[PDB]
């Protein structure tokens, strides 16, 4: 079997996947970039055998559909699976709505067009998604209007859904009613796409509560309503074919195929801009970002915890002398021996970790002070992003967000409210800024 470390070279970290971490790769001949979904063997179970994943692979490297994303090829260790393939620089669909000024069903017609267009196609081929949601509909290019991939599909079929928090943010909004019962099939798909058009159009999901749980239950009983006050500026024939793709009953739910011969589809393809939604995918996309922010900062602090204290173990166990100081060479066996203890972190070859320690070694000799900043390179990451996430939902820059915000946020992480208001009393008037608000993460994960 091929070697991957062997053909590619991690450049940079793209961003966290359902199943894995997503690297920027490059062939050391070619020079080609590639996006590698790296998925870990023991943080992932297999749904089925080997012979059946190597089967669906080999038909998903032959498939090719201008809104699919292209698997190029696919590589397997003792303990990893890569899945590589192109690379696209637009970021998620979402992400580029809550940008620009004006959005009109003629922009959700021709995004939903193109998304129908890919599922049609894969289902022609028995691919099944499965968890299609905003975050799997990425742009090709970085243009105000670009062509829609749709990522991840077909690896459902084979592979375990992770039971972290930190990985199922946003996924019960769109999860069809008959794959929570476990009777599924491709029409599970057009629940998802009817979900994310119900999104596009009036920026509130259809099936909306306080927490996981409360969403799931409004799913499973498949009721919704087009009675908000967006909706009145909306076409009847665009609510007709959300109706028919959030029918309950799978075999009575509309075809992908069908759902691009609608006449929503048909006529809007060949209008006034609804700014109420707009205003109301940014508050969705910014309540998102900044429950996945809390949750994977809570994460990296109890990570680089565990680390910590295992790396200092590490090193004072190659201390012979006993006065806390170590080589530069001593320094590289201890994290490479970290790594061969935890697995390969997604460092992919011994040539990142030497470069990794060189970047501490010029920035920090007592190992003390190099496990500090070693540690502090992986949680500056995190807390950047989460003051960050928390600057872009505080819209109005007041600095601080309310009681009730806090709830929806907490309500999103999922974490309990009896638990938060107590830990809100601990630190600190119904409102916190953002050293109160990481104050609160850091007490919600034992610091
Ligand atoms: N079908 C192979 C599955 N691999 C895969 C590929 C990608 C993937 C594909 C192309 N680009 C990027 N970059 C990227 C990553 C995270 C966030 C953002 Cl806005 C961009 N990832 C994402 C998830 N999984
Ligand atoms: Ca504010």
């Amino acid at each position: 079997t091929a070697i991957f470390s062997d053909r590619y070279k991690g450049q940079r970290v793209l961003g966290k996947g359902s199943f894995g971490e997503v690297i920027l790769c490059k062939d050391k001949i070619t020079g080609q970039e590639c996006a590698v979904k790296v998925i870990s063997k023991r943080q992932v179970k297999q749904k089925t055998d080997k012979e059946s994943l190597l089967r669906e692979v080999q038909l998903l490297k032959q498939l090719d559909h201008p809104n699919i994303m292209k698997l190029y090829e696919f590589f397997e260790d003792k303990g990893y699976f890569y899945l590589v393939g192109e690379v696209y620089t637009g970021g998620e669909l979402f992400d580029e709505i809550i940008s620009r000024k004006r959005f009109s069903e003629v922009d959700a017609a021709r995004i939903i067009r193109q998304v129908l267009s890919g599922i049609t196609y894969m289902h022609k081929n028995k691919i099944v998604h499965r968890d299609l949601k905003p975050e799997n509909l990425l742009l090709e290019s970085k243009s105000k209007d670009a062509n829609i991939r749709i990522i991840d599909f077909g690896l459902s079929t084979h592979f375990e859904a992770s039971k972290k928090m930190k990985d199922k943010i946003g996924t019960a909004y769109y999860i069809a009613p008959e794959v929570l019962h476990g009777t599924y099939d491709e029409k599970c798909d057009v629940w998802s796409t009817g979900v994310i058009l119900y999104i596009l159009l009036s920026g509130c999901p259809p099936f909306n509560g306080a927490n996981e749980y409360d969403i799931l239950k409004k799913v499973e009983k498949g009721k919704y309503t087009f009675e908000l006050p967006q909706w009145k500026k909306v076409s009847e024939s665009a609510k007709d074919l959300i109706r028919k793709m959030l029918t309950y009953v799978p075999s009575m739910r509309i075809s992908a195929r069908d759902a691009l011969d609608h006449e929503w589809i048909q006529t809007y393809t060949k209008v006034p801009s609804l700014d109420n939604a707009i205003l109301n995918i940014r508050q969705f996309q910014g309540t998102q970002k900044l429950a996945q922010a809390a949750l994977l900062y809570m994460g990296s602090k109890l990570t680089s915890q565990d680390e910590t204290k295992e790396l200092t173990a590490i090193f004072h166990k190659m201390d012979k002398n006993g006065d806390g100081q170590l080589d530069r060479a001593e320094l590289i066996e201890g994290y490479k021996e970290l790594m061969r203890m935890k697995g390969q972190d997604a460092m992919l070859d011994a040539s990142a970790v030497e470069h990794e320690v060189d970047q501490v070694l010029d920035a920090v000799i007592e190992y003390s002070e190099f496990v500090t900043v070693a540690m502090d390179r992986k949680t500056l990451l995190s807390r950047e992003r989460l003051e960050r996430a928390f600057r872009m939902f505080d819209s109005d820059n007041s600095g601080k967000i309310s009681s009730t915000e806090l709830a929806t946020i907490f309500g999103v992480s999922d974490v309990d409210s009896e638990t938060w208001k107590s830990v809100l009393s601990e630190v600190d008037d119904g409102e916190v800024d953002f050293d109160e608000f990481q104050q609160m993460l850091l007490k919600l994960c034992g610091n």
